[PDB]
């Protein structure tokens, strides 16, 4: 669709808005000292502005996309430049959720070089990528077979090759037991899965569980308690926790 660009603010152009609306404006947006009026199609207007047209709401969003720090790691889109010593994780923004930040931190604390890692609900593959970069051998699984080529592409940009399979926990078990399990899921599913997490992990294995709302944390606490796990540490950020357990 088309936009009309006028000099000024909304308060200041309030008098010509009836002309925008009657002309066919369906949305307005004040972009700092200008007003962009969203039309479906162009009309004759005597206000002296500039007609324009908007796949363009993409490398506009992509321009406002910043690297996300989770020391020791930095999460970068493929087009970002970044110097220093953070461990880079190049991810197509096709993330910097709090829960991603929490999981990366905890992988860095808990992971030991050579550990076999299961990333459950791997998505973009970011946590399995991080784990290989700290020196593990990671398997990411996900039930959406359409995310896996995207996960393996992201692996390619990071010069590591964790394996990516379609399935949930059950699909992954033939390839364990594992030394670490990382899982950015949610409380009710962690609770439902707690006994099979025990089976997935070797004695002394660790499960790093996130995606959990502060409020809802007690569900997982009891389930992991129920399942014979020892608490190791709780991390938090905004309304999100990660709960870490030892087998």
């Amino acid at each position: 669709m088309w936009v009309y660009r006028l000099k000024g603010t909304l308060e200041a152009l309030d008098p010509i808005l009836p002309g925008l609306f009657d002309g066919g404006a369906r949305g307005l947006w004040e972009r700092e000292g200008e007003v962009w009026a969203f039309f479906p199609a162009p009309v004759d207007l005597p206000y002296e502005g500039v007609w324009e047209e908007v796949e363009d709401w993409l490398e506009a969003w992509r321009r406002d996309l910043k690297p996300a720090l989770a020391p020791p790691f930095v999460v970068l889109a493929p087009w970002h430049t970044w110097e220093g010593a953070e461990i880079p994780l190049v991810i197509e923004p096709g993330g910097h959720h709090e829960t991603t930040r929490l999981a990366l931190k905890a992988l860095a604390r808990h992971l030991r070089p050579g550990d076999k890692v299961l990333d459950l609900g791997t998505g973009s593959g970011v946590l399995a990528i991080a784990a290989e970069k700290l020196g593990g051998k990671a398997l990411g699984v996900d039930i959406d077979p359409m995310v896996l080529p995207q996960a393996e592409a992201n692996a390619k940009r990071n010069g590591v090759r964790p394996r990516f399979l379609e399935g949930s926990l059950e699909a992954a078990l033939p390839f364990g037991p594992f030394d670490l399990l990382v899982a950015n899921l949610y409380a009710e599913l962690h609770a439902a899965l707690a006994p099979r997490y025990r089976e997935a992990l070797v004695p002394g294995g660790r499960a790093l569980l996130t995606g959990i709302l502060k409020d809802r944390a007690p569900l997982v606490r009891e389930a992991m308690a129920g399942a014979g796990f020892r608490p190791l540490e709780e991390a938090a950020e905004g309304e999100w926790v990660l709960l870490a357990y030892g087998r």
